[PDB]
């Protein structure tokens, strides 16, 4: 996964304005080290500061001082929080006046289509989430520019911008297969009867591997295409 989220790490740091802001000293939060675990771009940006008065904190919003930070980053965190609204309220609380929230969330990605295609090789017209069904399983709305803009503005953010950014990369079959099998076990309970699972669950790995080897060569690459929403907002 991390080859693609690393591309979005540069986008999110650039869109936030942190490298060029007049707010000094920089007091930054990287939620759950979501950027730092996949990219050095933010850490390296701070290292390049002439000042040396800046601070970066990595910690988790999902359980910080009031009015403290100049920048809060949430890289692909809002769709996974237990309580996305509570987390957003916390972002507003811990930002200083003039502080910027920058977040990335998923709007589209191609791994659900590829999995669906593999599954419609099984006999039985078996059900599988569509791309929108899958996104909406947790914290629905964070794939919608209009939803996000209103959620941020309700809480007092202004100059709110929500921009879709497509990125494309490629991943080896073996790695793409393993990402799939982290997701499959989580879905089938929600979309198949126990009758359908006992009947077909055990063969999913083989057909998936078979479809993947079928389609993208034997040691080939699988494309990873996505659209992420890049959200920025100002706390007045």
């Amino acid at each position: 996964t991390e080859k693609l989220t690393g591309l979005y790490a540069q986008t999110l740091v650039d869109y936030s304005g942190v490298a060029n802001t007049s707010q000094k000293p920089l007091i930054v939060l990287d939620n759950a080290c979501g950027i730092g675990a996949v990219s050095s771009v933010l850490n390296h940006t701070l290292q390049d500061e002439a000042k040396k008065t800046w601070k970066l904190t990595c910690g988790d919003l999902s359980e910080l001082p009031d009015g403290h930070y100049t920048h809060v980053f949430v890289a692909f965190g809002f769709q996974s929080f237990p309580d996305a609204n509570a987390a957003l309220k916390e972002c507003f609380r811990i930002l200083a006046s003039g502080g910027i929230l920058a977040s990335s969330t998923w709007q589209n990605f191609n791994w659900i289509p590829i999995m669906k295609a593999a599954i419609e090789t099984i006999p039985g017209n078996l059900p599988f989430p569509t791309q929108k069904e899958f996104i909406a399983l947790h914290n629905a709305g964070w794939d919608s520019e209009s939803y996000i803009q209103s959620e941020l503005e309700k809480l007092g953010f202004r100059d709110v911008k929500v921009i879709p950014v497509p990125k494309e990369t490629s991943i080896p079959i073996d790695e793409f297969f393993e990402v799939c099998m982290m997701i499959i076990p989580y879905l089938l309970p929600k979309f198949w009867t126990e009758e359908q699972r006992e009947s077909h669950e055990k063969d999913v790995p083989m057909v998936l591997r078979q479809y993947l080897q079928d389609t993208y060569g034997a040691n080939g690459q699988v494309p990873l295409e996505a659209v992420a929403l890049i959200t920025t907002g100002l706390k007045p």
